């Protein structure tokens, strides 16, 4: 897991199922370009989206569905998505968890970063 | 008034109202001594707690009773309460705002100290 | 102003100073069209950013140059910017308050919408 | 794991390690009665606290030691500690994650809850 994602609901102190993921990538036009995307699992873990080799230097952007979660549980909530923006391995490689927590008119997202 | 507490609800994304808030400060035996209490406003804010003179340093804790705010919109939380316990040092000038952002599983809570 | 953003920092338990805000509104070919912008104040709040006659509904996107700020602390951050995006809905008067509070590794945002 | 604390620190983006954690149950007197501690690994989590025949119906209070953990690291931080208090295992047994974010003048926690 160079790039992992958990995203837990805070409304039901579970974790959040079936969320999708879009991740991009900035090209050398400085437009975004589509680099990966999945949904979290029954542990609100998003696993394989990458491998070291193609995560290579960049800007990227993951973006998480939070309004297609709570459209798909009949919830009105306020944010289209959370969106969540970063230089990665500008140092050389490193693997990245993007933890995020929702409710429907809030969410916190916190990065971990370690060497492997 | 040096000190003021704002609460907020994740869920309805709106202040929390009519909450009960609780502030005790540490005594010398260790024990929580009553100091300050009351219910937040439609703003969600509780002013006018204590004055200058009565808010001394030490240890005090801020009690949020966030279960019965819950249990009035009808949702079952986890938490019986919210704590946020912290000292006051003087240092320079200073008001603390104790914020908390409410949800049924789970609270923040942040400190906002200004001159 | 039917839209305000306040800013606050989690690391030094304050508003967050001086931090440069853009929003944009969503238009017809999906491109974001600047709408406002600004720097926060002493109080880490950013008033008069829109009208209610200018404020129609859409999608909006606020962008907070959260990095710049780290910097100007001598902190490298991990996020490029903050970006909270969010549809205005006319369904009762309304007046949006977006919040960030930050860490140098992380964010959270809430809306506060009041009558 | 009936019961598992996990704790990140919001400032390095990185779990915070050596984290002391204390947990309490209220006794039939309304007292609180030490019933667990550990500290956390280097994966920010804490494991090992207790067991399902002994983690019984009761109001639980988790204490995390946010100001011993600034301290160690030369910080001057706010927060006393983290308390997080909550009944447990009222309807049978469950499992529990409390789960924390750390800076230095704020925090946010979160339970996750689920059946065996």
């Amino acid at each position: 897991a160079p790039l992992m994602v958990k995203v837990l609901d805070a409304v039901r102190g579970s974790p959040a199922i079936n969320v999708a993921v879009h991740v991009f990538r900035k090209a050398a036009d400085d437009t975004w370009e589509p680099f990966a995307s999945g949904k979290t699992s029954e542990s609100g873990e998003l696993h394989g989206l990458t491998t070291e080799e193609e995560f290579v230097e960049g800007i990227y952007k993951v973006e998480i569905d939070t309004k297609s979660y709570w459209k798909a549980l009949g919830i009105s909530p306020f944010h289209e998505h959370a969106e969540v923006v970063f230089t990665a391995n500008d140092s050389g490689p490193r693997r990245y968890t993007i933890a995020a927590l929702l409710s429907p008119c809030s969410y916190s997202t916190t990065a971990v970063v370690t060497n492997p």
